[PDB]
């Protein structure tokens, strides 16, 4: 059942393109609100691995995020994960993370945001 659900969701997070982008520079203060701009100006989704991490980096930090780390591979950084996190993971591994997390439909993007 939460098997169903992973293996549809990362059958089809698996085939969505990464965008082609070379040429992007997306100011940005926490690295959520970068995600929240590029899931916006590219109409594009990120894998509950990706959201999770970010997160995770924005935590760690607890100065202008982006005067550290410039947009540009900021962004090229977020892409890059976002291509293992769907190329690479088994929906069993998905199903196991999130039988283990309550709060996990919080890091899937909505369909319709
Ligand atoms: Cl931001």
């Amino acid at each position: 059942s939460l098997l169903r659900r992973a293996e549809m969701y990362q059958d089809y997070m698996k085939q969505v393109p990464i965008p082609t982008n070379r040429g992007s520079l997306i100011p940005f203060t926490s690295w959520v609100g970068l995600s929240i701009s590029m899931k916006q100006l590219y109409g594009q989704p990120l894998h509950y691995l990706t959201n999770v991490l970010l997160q995770r980096w924005d935590q760690s930090r607890f100065q202008r995020l982006d005067s550290i780390i410039h947009p540009t591979k900021a962004e090229a950084t977020i892409w890059l994960v976002e291509e293992i996190h769907r190329l690479t993971p088994s929906h069993l591994h998905m199903a196991l993370l999130w039988r283990s997390d309550p709060m996990y439909h919080s890091f899937i993007d909505p369909i319709f945001p």
